[PDB]
């Protein structure tokens, strides 16, 4: 479940650890957890781990850190937004939520 969401496309990319050492708070944010960083290797290894950590708060801080949103959200994708501001994504295409922006890098290879 969810191999072609986003998130998964963008961590379990050739490239995730260039954009990541390319984006030095994110860097930092990834090296200095344990738990981030283990559940990052893990989802590299097997993406199957993805689903299962998908709502985990730092993992979503941590993603959203390579969000554009300069960018137009993909085809099919709305966002919808808290009383406090705090933004999720809805994927109709999937008929799925998330709490990490579409909008982030390493999604075609």
């Amino acid at each position: 479940l969810l191999l072609q969401s986003p998130a998964v496309k963008f961590i379990t990319n050739p490239e995730f650890f260039t954009v990541l050492h390319a984006n030095y708070s994110a860097y930092r944010v990834f090296t200095s957890s344990t738990c981030l960083k283990h559940m990052i290797l893990k989802v590299r290894r097997d993406a199957r781990n993805f689903e299962r950590y998908q709502h985990n708060r730092d993992l979503v801080n941590f993603i959203n850190m390579f969000a554009d949103t300069r960018l137009e959200l993909p085809r099919g994708w709305e966002i919808k937004t808290d009383q406090q501001g705090k933004s999720f994504f809805v994927d109709h295409n999937s008929r799925a939520t998330t709490f990490i922006d579409p909008r982030i890098p390493l999604q075609n290879g």
